[PDB]
């Protein structure tokens, strides 16, 4: 059946395209819309409604059974829970979603614009309905008791997530709410309904939830804490709600008095009346019904109506009395409280600035209220605070205040606390100061002069506010001073203050100030007055933000410089006076004291002075003793174990981890080289020291505040990452070059440990990974509270899965103790994998699993399969099946599910392997056979029904697929059930031939031709490497393949596969070069990438452009390019995409070889012209010299393997072909056989790359064996013949036989070796001189030369040197033993009679006289000695007689009587040793075979012919004849006494007496030779 949707993916996938909706696939967005048009109402009216164990949480969930049918039928009833809970939600993430991005889908929106006001009834109705339910029929329902205990808990714990997730939902349902009724009219039953139910029901459960006064564990704070927790933001919201409702409108920043409900004289009453009720019957209960903020907005409200209207009767009767209700019930700490509350959204703060901006008019500006309104109004957004702060009537109640400034309490410190607002506000109004007032008990001791116009006629002495008594410094106001005197009391709904116009600084006033409680602060003590305290720690706040980085360095260093002109000169422990010393000992003495507020601010401070001034923060962590010197403990130690493990409040250790955060990134940058590396090194050791300590322990704390948890550990897995990262990814060939190298070392020891160890990191970490799983984790953690929790996760994903990739990069390191407890913490991730809550959490599991299994292991190997089991394997299997199989489906996931199967195809876990296929376990290995696979639950369907739809999916998806498949039929399955349906091989044929999109790949490709290009070749990789599998494993059903590589235009359209061409050298080596001229200190080869495993493939090429940002983040020419200036930031860019099209260009030219080759191999039938065609192309590219740049030189040897094998494929079919093609052929390859980068001449390439010139050796040897080309280009062939035959055979003759005297003597002063074993394998003249240069010897013979030619070769050999090295080589089997034998004589004579087959050589030769030389070797005179037989050395002896009587014979026939005396004393030399065969075989007892056969008929040859040709003893005279005929005439009549003489020693003698004997043919061969030469004799004779 169809899966369809569920709104939990549609709202992962909206939330997904929440950003861009434009970004997202257009089909997938068009189906999403189709959802939402036909689910329209299910939206909101769904949500309303109005075996003992089943029923009770039936009536729990307030749902029937038959209305859910997934709940109905779901074995595990927790997970039909949460099914239900996900879906609850999910409805509300899609109407929010819709809400905040209408172009999701505009149809589905305006459902809900036209029906604003009954969704808002609706929704209110829904919040009365929770709240009724929430716990009048849970509890009923909790207190049941059948049996049972694990049931008990099962329920409990159920209960308990129920009534959490009713909260949470309360929440939702409020945000929604309130982002609907924002800045709109409210109808007046809306009105009445909220304040109705408001009162009837809502605070009364509030009330009551939040006081409990009215199953053991897992129900302490753990669980108590959670409902205080959101109980609190609840009524915050429904605060909010109420002070929405009343018509407070965040455009004008005023309450609409428009409205209906100000328009209604019945409606108003109501609230008045309420509101009146509220007031009159507080004192029973501390807390009023109504947030003091209600009334006391409530109070303006009135106020301006009653304004409006002109008669007002009673003004306090009514008016009043709710204001002196809020003032009375501390309204302003409330409101700051409500703020903190409230935090999480930024829409409330606008609205509490809003609020505050309206009633600016009925306060006046005190410091309570300036305390509130800066802590408040600053995280408001820059419209909102310059709206607020252009106000005019803020403007006005600011003047007031600065007119009489110097008063302390009266106008200096609100000005201070509104200065905290903005920095350019306290910036113009502190640094221009035009006024100064005055105060005197006594008149007498002002000198003025006068009715409030006075003049100063004499200097006067006035001492600065707070200055210390006993200290000098005082204030001079010159004279001829205006001044006007204030004695009246202030004019709004003093003392004599003398006011004179006075222009002077506020920034040196408040150092001065700031100095002076520096002064009290150790002098008296701790005991410092709370308005001090807070008035120096405000001044600390302020001077942050003066210097925060936002701020230019040139504004915030005048600033600075203005801070500390007033500063006292006697303090000399550093030159000048400066207000950061100041800060510093205020911190130190605080540090001292224990003091938190005071430490927490300074940490601050110091946090966010690092980024622009780190030589004087650097200097301070030298200096100070926060951090641990020399085994000694710091202070920060000290407070966290005393003051913060007491209090619960861990405000300083955020601090510190943020300040290592900033202090580490900027110590990376490039401004910062003044500073030495020496300080940098130990500070960030320290720091990491401590950050380690953090976080071993921080899990186990007390925290009042739940968030906070939050807050360690995203900065303690965000510190790591970086770490490791920048270090262990980056720089290929350097380990110790970047400043973090030793922290990064000692992070990596101490996360990776063996077997055996028991760290608390790795512990932590896994804790960590498996947290989702947690009850109070799944509360917390939801991302309705907040996201941060997502953010931990993602964060301490990527630090795992980088710590396993950095390990399975080194051998050497053993597997280390965190993959252990991933593997015995394996059936965990699959729980948190199949969670519904959790569908953000899949790829980065299954991308941990694929790392995990890719992961070596050396001596044991721990299985997958043994650690989940055999029920937690099914489920994953069904999870995965149900994500691959979606009418929907997210692209990142498929392809990790791609990856994962990939990954675990390669791997040794061969029982998930087998489970994943088949669907059934391996452990019923007998079940296989054929058609032993379930469809319904294999992984082989869904590829199946995947592959056919390449056109509609991604590239990416496609190519990771086709790698699956491909990994999937080359070893794990033979039977193609792939091919079954022609399909697939139809659609595969269509992606290649309509990806002719690679026809220009040159014509100034941009970014994104190049990106499209590299991914179609990504395809057509993977698609030659499926058909070359395809073709080779069946020979002719895929005949579709066949005939495909069988059309006549194939060489055009793969010709250009096998050239690469898309690497610019040029490019490449100007850019590095231009990288050290502009930035001489760094070297652009250090930021280059390590590819440290395939399943992150993609980015493994280029340069790390994060780092790159990092290190040149204060760099105009990085940043802001000019035009005449190059853009390294774009050139890098291109510079990395050039890397992956030349690897995957090389990797298609490599598959296309593969693929043709093996369709030459199979193929019989004689092939096409194209193959020709594609022959000469990979000469001529070899010709253009395609190695000469080195680019990868198996893209040469390819090329030549094709080339030689195409060419020999012809011998076995006819293929008539011109002579034209094969002269073009061989001049080609006579050309690349010459210089070039071959290295045959240079004897060097021969020694180690035999490779480079043994296939063009055959290639010329087989293609020779076509019809002789020596008639047409006669001339042309015959020098080119020539000079190929000269250059490979002279030069490689003589230098191997020089490399043997080398071996034997010295050569070439070398050294001398000689022993019987020398190197390996004959070198190459086992195979180099006598496979290949004797055969192509013959073929040139065999090819019928010309007498010029022979000449022309005589003349060369002389020019190069002929047969001394051949008896140097003689002489070398002399001293050289082979298997105890001398076996090199073999070739010697076979390259003898080759020499002297034709007339000139041999005429050449035979004038040095080879026989007396040959004769002079021991060996000849040893086989001179005679009584040689064939059973000692048979093979080798008849080869050495066969080869002289050969030689001998062919020397006499040739030539004339010039050589019958040296013949005549060469056969006189050697006649002993056919006098001893000859004696041996008349005396019998000697082994004769066909080889003897031969010598005898050789030798009757040579015998009469040196007779007739005008000396042989044993044959000359006629009786030995007789005698000889006469022992034939013996022994041939007796055939069973030769048979018995017979003996094999020889291979071929004993297979010829196997089969049939040899007898037969051994005496019919000799009868017939004999015979045959003895009437030859008699005739002649």
């Amino acid at each position: 059946s169809s899966p369809q949707l569920t709104f939990t993916h549609v709202a992962n996938f909206m939330n997904d395209a929440a950003a861009d909706v434009s970004a997202v696939d257009a089909k997938q967005l068009a189906q999403i819309r189709q959802f939402l048009k036909a689910n329209k109402t299910n939206l909101i009216e769904s949500l309303n409604t109005i075996n003992k164990l089943r029923s009770t949480i039936a009536n729990l969930l307030q749902i029937n059974v038959d209305n859910d049918p997934f709940f109905a039928q779901s074995e595990d009833l927790s997970h039909a829970v949460e099914f239900f809970m996900s879906e609850r939600s999910s409805r509300l993430h899609i109407v929010y979603s819709l809400l905040v991005n209408p172009d999701i889908d505009l149809e589905t929106y305006s459902f809900i614009d036209n029906d604003r006001f009954n969704v808002v009834g609706k929704l209110i109705s829904i919040i009365s309905s929770v709240i009724q339910n929430y716990d009048i029929i849970t509890a009923s329902s909790l207190a049941h008791d059948y049996n049972n205990d694990q049931d008990m808990f099962t329920i409990v714990s159920l209960v308990q997530l129920k009534k959490f997730s009713d909260l949470k939902f309360i929440l939702q349902i409020l945000q929604i709410l309130n982002l609907m009724i924002l800045n709109t009219k409210v109808p007046v039953d809306i009105v009445n309904q909220w304040f109705l139910q408001y009162q009837n029901q809502f605070v009364e459960f509030c009330r009551n939830i939040n006081s409990t006064d009215k199953y053991k564990f897992q129900n302490f704070q753990d669980l108590s804490y959670l409902s205080e927790t959101l109980i609190s933001r609840i009524s915050s919201l429904f605060t909010i709600t109420t002070i929405l409702i009343l018509g407070l409108n965040t455009s004008i920043a005023q309450f609409d008095i428009q409205s209906p409900l100000y328009m209604d004289t019945e409606t108003f009453d109501t609230v008045n009346s309420a509101l009146e009720n509220d007031v009159a019957t507080n004192i029973v209960n501390e807390d009023p019904i109504f947030h003091p903020m209600i009334h006391y907005s409530w109070s303006f409200i009135l106020y301006y109506r009653r304004a409006l209207q002109s008669s007002e009767s009673f003004d306090d009767s009514d008016i009043t009395k709710f204001a002196l209700f809020a003032e009375s019930h501390d309204v302003l700490q409330k409101l700051n409280t409500l703020s903190e509350i409230l935090s999480f959204d930024p829409v409330y703060t606008t609205v509490i600035t809003v609020f505050l901006e309206f009633s600016l008019n009925f306060i006046p500006i005190t410091a309570s209220t300036s305390r509130v309104f800066a802590k408040i109004i600053s995280k408001a957004p820059e419209q909102f605070i310059e709206n607020f702060l252009t106000n005019d009537t803020f403007e006005k109640k600011l003047s007031i205040i600065k007119a009489k400034l110097p008063l302390l309490n009266e106008s200096l410190i609100p000005l201070i606390n509104l200065a905290l607002i903005d920095t350019e506000f306290a910036n113009f109004e502190l640094k221009d100061i035009c006024s100064f007032a005055v105060t005197k008990s006594s008149l007498n001791d002002l000198d003025y002069d006068l009715p409030d116009l006075i003049e100063l006629k004499s200097d006067l002495l006035v001492a600065p506010p707070l200055e210390n008594e006993n200290s000098n410094c005082l204030l001079s106001i010159p004279k001829s001073t205006k001044g006007k005197i204030l004695t009246i009391k202030q004019q709004q709904q003093t003392s004599n203050l003398i006011i004179f116009l006075y222009k002077f600084n506020g920034w040196s006033l408040v150092g001065r100030i700031l100095q002076n409680l520096l002064h009290s602060y150790m002098e008296k003590g701790t005991q410092l007055d709370d308005l001090q305290h807070e008035l120096m720690i405000s001044i600390i706040k302020l001077v942050t933000n003066v210097v925060d980085p936002k701020t230019s360095i040139e504004k915030s260093s005048e600033i600075l410089s203005y801070l500390s002109n007033s500063l006292d000169t006697s303090a000399s422990t550093i030159n000048g006076a400066s207000i950061i010393q100041v800060i510093f000992e205020i911190f130190e003495i605080s540090l001292q004291r224990k003091d938190y507020t005071s430490i927490v601010q300074c940490c601050e401070f110091m946090t966010m002075l690092t980024p622009n001034y780190l030589h004087l923060v650097s200097s301070y962590l030298n200096k100070s003793d926060l951090l641990d010197k020399y085994g000694k403990t710091g202070l920060s130690n000290m407070i966290l174990g005393s003051v913060e493990l007491s209090t619960g409040d861990y405000t300083f250790t955020i601090q510190l981890l943020k300040l290592t955060k900033v202090f580490i990134r900027e110590s990376l940058s490039l401004k910062n080289i003044h500073i030495s590396k020496r300080s940098k090194i130990d500070i960030i050791n320290k720091l990491i020291l401590h950050a380690i300590h953090i976080f071993e322990s921080y899990y186990n704390w007390k925290y009042n505040n739940f968030l906070q948890k939050f807050e360690i550990a995203f900065h303690l897995t965000l510190i790591f990452y970086d770490v490791l990262h920048d270090v262990f990814t980056i720089n290929p060939h350097q380990k110790d070059q970047l400043i973090i190298s030793s922290s990064a070392n000692k992070l990596l020891q101490l996360f990776l440990t063996p077997m055996d160890s028991i760290d608390l990191a790795p512990n932590t970490l896994t804790n960590i990974l498996i947290s989702p799983l947690n009850t109070t984790t799944k509360i917390l953690g939801d991302k309705i509270l907040g996201n941060l929790y997502s953010k931990v996760m993602n964060n301490s994903f990527k630090l795992c899965t980088l710590l396993i990739a950095i390990r399975g990069s080194n051998r050497d390191l053993k597997p280390s103790n965190l993959e252990k407890l991933l593997f015995i913490n394996s059936s965990k991730l699959v729980d948190v994998y199949t969670l519904p809550s959790y569908v953000h959490f899949k790829v980065q599991i299954i991308e941990l699993l694929s790392y995990l299994v890719e992961a070596p292991w050396n001596d044991d190997y721990p299985f997958l399969l043994s650690f989940l089991g055999e029920a937690k394997s099914m489920a994953f299997l069904k999870e995965v099946l149900s994500d691959l199989s979606s009418p929907v489906q997210d692209w990142n996931l498929l392809r990790s599910l791609y990856i994962f199967f990939t990954t675990l195809l390669e791997s040794k876990q061969d029982g998930l392997s087998i489970l994943f296929l088949t669907g059934q376990f391996a452990s019923n290995k007998k079940i296989n056979d054929e058609s032993s696979i379930d469809k319904k639950s294999s992984i082989l369907t869904v590829l199946q029904k995947n592959s056919l739809l390449l056109d509609s999916t991604p590239e990416e998806v496609s190519c990771k697929l086709l790698e699956t498949i491909t990994y999937v039929l080359n070893t794990w399955t033979n039977s193609k059930i792939f091919i079954k349906d022609p399909k697939f091989v139809n659609s595969l044929l269509a992606k290649l031939k309509d990806s002719k999109k690679l026809f220009q790949k040159k014509e100034n490709l941009t970014r994104d031709e190049t990106v499209s290009l590299i991914k179609k070749y990504k395809l057509i990789s993977r698609i030659v490497e499926i058909f070359a599998l395809c073709i080779y494993n069946s020979t002719d059903s895929n005949s579709e393949i066949l005939n495909f590589l069988n059309q006549e235009d194939l060489f055009e359209l793969v010709h250009h596969f096998f050239q690469i061409d898309g690497f610019n050298k040029t490019f490449h080596d100007e850019l590095n070069l231009k990288f050290k001229e502009k930035w001489p200190s760094l070297e652009l080869q250090s930021f280059q990438k390590i590819p440290l495993s395939r399943i992150n493939e993609n980015e493994n090429f280029g340069y790390d452009i994060p780092l790159l940002d990092i290190v040149l983040k204060a760099d105009r020419s990085w940043n802001e390019p000019s035009k005449s200036q190059t853009n390294f930031k774009e050139e890098i860019t291109d510079a990395s995409l050039n890397l992956q099209y030349v690897n995957y260009e090389i990797s298609t030219a490599k598959a296309w070889g593969a693929l043709i080759t093996t369709f030459v191999k199979r193929s019989t039938v004689p092939l096409n012209d194209g193959f020709v065609d594609l022959v000469e192309h990979f000469l001529k590219l070899n010709i253009d010299f395609g190695s000469d740049k080195q680019m990868f030189t198996q893209i040469y040897l390819e090329r030549i393997e094709l080339s030689f094998y195409i060419l020999y494929s012809f011998k076995l079919s006819g293929k008539l072909l011109k002579e034209e093609k094969i002269i073009e052929l061989m001049n080609k390859i006579f050309t690349i056989f010459k210089s070039g980068e071959i290295d045959f001449i240079k004897n060097i390439g021969k020694s180690l790359k035999n490779n480079f010139y043994r296939p063009l050796l055959r290639s010329v040897l087989v293609l020779l064996e076509l019809v002789s080309s020596g008639d047409r280009f006669i001339e042309l062939i015959s020098d080119q013949l020539l000079e190929f035959f000269e250059l490979v055979f002279s030069k490689g003759v003589y230098l191997i036989l020089s490399e043997i005297l080398c071996q034997i003597n010295k050569c070439s002063t070398r050294g001398l070796s000689t022993d019987h074993t020398t190197q390996i394998v004959n070198l190459e003249d086992n195979t180099q001189d006598l496979l290949l240069l004797l055969s192509l010897f013959k073929k040139i013979t065999n090819v019928n030369p010309s007498k010029n030619f022979n000449v022309i070769l005589a003349s060369s050999l002389n020019e190069v040197g002929t047969l001394k090295v051949i008896l140097n080589l003689y002489s070398s089997a002399h001293l050289i033993r082979i298997n105890d034998e001398p076996i090199l004589g073999q070739i010697t004579l076979t390259f003898i009679s080759e020499l002297c087959s034709i007339e000139p050589i041999a005429a050449k030769l035979i004038n040095s006289g080879l026989y007396s030389v040959l004769l002079e070797s021991p060996l000849s005179v040893a086989i001179q000695q005679g009584d040689i037989k064939p059973e000692f050395s048979p093979r080798l002896h008849n080869i050495w007689s066969n080869g002289l009587l050969s030689i001998v014979l062919l020397l006499l026939s040739q030539f004339g009587i010039k050589v019958l005396p040296e013949t005549c004393l060469f056969v006189s030399y050697f006649g002993k040793q056919i006098k001893s065969t000859i004696y041996n075989w008349g005396d019998n007892k000697l082994a004769v075979s066909s080889s003897l056969i031969k010598e005898t008929n050789q030798l009757v040859l040579l015998q009469k012919m040196l007779n007739l040709l005008n000396l042989v003893i044993g044959l000359d005279s006629e009786h030995d004849k007789k005698r000889l005929s006469a022992a034939l005439s013996k022994f041939l009549t007796h055939p069973k006494y030769l048979n018995s003489r017979i003996i094999p020693t020889t291979l071929e003698e004993q297979q010829q007496l196997e089969d049939e004997s040899s007898r037969l043919e051994f005496v019919k061969g000799i009868s017939r030779d004999i015979k045959a030469l003895q009437d030859s004799l008699f005739k002649d004779v």
